[PDB]
């Protein structure tokens, strides 16, 4: 795939025009991330996402695009009966969804895939409060360069990262960066945890710009609350 | 756009091949139409599709892939707030849609238009049982042969071939026919009407072949009930 | 307590007078049977009613009010988290509950206790039809006169007189027989099961009179459904 | 009827047994308040509970057991698509009703009759914040003693007593004093208002005791949410 970023020619709004293989960003229409308005999601019996995360983040890297935490890949979730497995996390600033109209100022994702490929992605917003002991841990060996990797030795929980109150959103939309592919399971988490303003804006300043793809029309689909 | 059919190599299988044009067909992730699971699909609070269809019907063709009433489009009904025109309404045998992974004889879409030309089509399921008198009026006139148009002799009520019992099953997915253009809203309606094994008969003959394009994976999505 | 019927001065109109034990007959706001309005009764997530029963039917006794099978205690239905334990069923001509203003010819309660005491009732609608080969086995030895008892050699199922589809209404009631206490867990299977018109005519013919207490108020109560 | 308080021979736990007229106290299976455990609630399809109140408060009263501000009766709010109208709004401190086994530290109850004399009670939370405006324009005439009634100087808004979001509890109960009726629908809503701990106290003081029933069991009954 060709060159992309979040200003300039590169942009967001170019994507779909860079690499015949990011056709997606320019003619899908069920896109990520979205605006959820929440008079207008339909209250649903959505199941229960059970967590079974294990504790085996490997490294942390800077791609230049985000910082990512690579997990060994055991811990799951389950979603329509199915185990989906938590490969790695990653951040962004401010948050890609938002809630009616109102952005969050950092938003994680959880990306995990079932034993066939298929991908889920929980959404995490964070609010600016008290200091994230979890997140301090990946926060202390955070790679400042693109391209750096830093090995973690103390050991992540990612399970501490997800809001105690379980319930979603959920819509089927597509990854946020190109190729925007879609058949994408979306589970956004309703109530934000806390980060420090200090953690905030180390992330911040090492990112050196904002990373979140602009909002993208739901068309035909309806959000489930 | 390229020629296409339901067999041979003209077939569903290979409409993604036919045209770029189709490419929907080979890379969507979600089409239509779908297995309805109804244990899978979710229970929702789904608002009434209100229907306020008008007699404004101007002919019936015979367009070599289906039967096609085609309307003056006054006529609507409302789907998220907003009024989606009734342009057209044709049919399939065997049906399109299943539910729990068995087809009906015949199945009957509405096709409609919002003001932006987002589009909605209901479906409705038909069971062999007594004879059909609205859909009779249309019987009495179909024209024979493919390019053939023929007027309406009595005036059509669009909406007595709706089932009584207005409970559905909503989901996102796309035309059943290329170019299987995505963000069409599915409104399916649990409850199907009748028509006479004679009906079903003649209109199985006048085709001469089905003409119901295969199911296609849910992927991401989940159908709500 | 006093003696009570289903016409005379004893009859259903006249239970709350008979006794002061029977007053919740009078002064009750929470009292069953009801008539249930599909379209009144709220969309709900309701748990499925899981069922674990066991075939230890000892006899069945004609108390001069019903027809009712004794059984053993050993199964279970589990709502609201606990096992209600089959303590017997017994049966209604005409259907007690209603639905949309409507009876059916004969309705089934099946009536459990949890370890406390509190009882769940479990109702299913009869339709004529096809003789239900499991009722078969209890009409059999029906005992025809008021204080017989009859021993059952047959082994009889109770599941398998349940509808297949086990969705259902719930509210909260009360006994539909003097004292009529409330506190009362009531579910109704929307789906009827058929029994022979023979099977009926016999039930009929062995009461000698309808057993049916007239539907009640709704007053504070939502039905879920 | 018999004479009644929150404390000793003459408290709560005794009022079944001061008078006839306060038997379902006793024997009532559907008394208010109840403990609200959120995750036992039922996630249903509830309609908005639509509010058409009037500025026509008369006076306040020290009743000797609440302060209640008496109305007109002519605003209403609708349920089950029926009008029920304001006739008076009175507090609690601590509250009657708990969440998850919590007490928050006031209630509001708007008590509303149809024309039939049906009644609806709306429940609001007030938790310690801000000084409450509405509130205040009562507080500042509260009447000092059991049997004083004072004129309200300024205009009474009752629905600025509302929190914003509407989102609420719903259950079949009863009144929370003798002779503690049931029939009594009941809309908790879910979002909690703010007084100033200053407001509390003048409250508290006027009392000279805690007005609050203890929560009665859910029995046969759910919450829908
Ligand atoms: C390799 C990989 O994980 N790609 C992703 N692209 N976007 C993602 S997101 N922001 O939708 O979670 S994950
Ligand atoms: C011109 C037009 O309406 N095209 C359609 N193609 N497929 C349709 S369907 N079967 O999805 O309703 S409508
Ligand atoms: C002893 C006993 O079971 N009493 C009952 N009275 N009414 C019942 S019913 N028709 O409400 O199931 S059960
Ligand atoms: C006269 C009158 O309204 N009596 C009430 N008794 N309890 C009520 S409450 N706390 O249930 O709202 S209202
Ligand atoms: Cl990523
Ligand atoms: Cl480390
Ligand atoms: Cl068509
Ligand atoms: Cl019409
Ligand atoms: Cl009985
Ligand atoms: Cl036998
Ligand atoms: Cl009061
Ligand atoms: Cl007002
Ligand atoms: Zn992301
Ligand atoms: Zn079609
Ligand atoms: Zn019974
Ligand atoms: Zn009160």
């Amino acid at each position: 795939g060709a060159h992309w970023g979040y200003s300039g020619s590169i942009g967001p709004e170019h994507w779909g025009d860079l690499s015949p293989e990011y056709l997606m960003c320019k003619i899908g229409k069920n896109q990520s991330p979205i605006d959820i308005n929440s008079a207008d999601a339909v209250k649903a019996c959505l199941a229960p996402v059970s967590v079974y995360y294990v504790s085996d983040a490997k490294y942390v890297v800077n791609n230049g695009h985000t910082i990512k935490v690579v997990m060994g890949g055991r811990g799951y979730v389950v979603v329509d009966g199915k185990r989906f497995y938590l490969k790695q996390f990653h951040f962004h600033a401010p948050s890609e969804h938002t809630v009616n109209g109102k952005h969050y100022p950092f938003e994680a994702h959880f990306v995990h895939l079932d034993k066939n490929g298929n991908i889920t992605v929980l959404g995490v917003f964070f609010k600016v409060g008290k200091e994230n002991p979890e997140l301090e841990k990946v926060w202390r060996v955070m790679p400042e360069e693109p391209g750096q990797k830093r090995h973690l030795t103390a050991r992540i929980d990612p399970e501490k990262l997800l809001p105690e109150n379980r319930d979603y959103y959920r819509y089927s939309g597509s990854l946020t960066t190109p190729p925007c592919s879609e058949g994408v399971r979306w589970i956004v988490f309703k109530e934000p945890v806390e980060m420090s303003r200090e953690q905030l804006e180390k992330f911040r300043k090492v990112m050196g710009f904002d990373n979140n793809r602009p909002v993208q029309p739901l068309n035909a689909r309806k959000v489930m609350k």
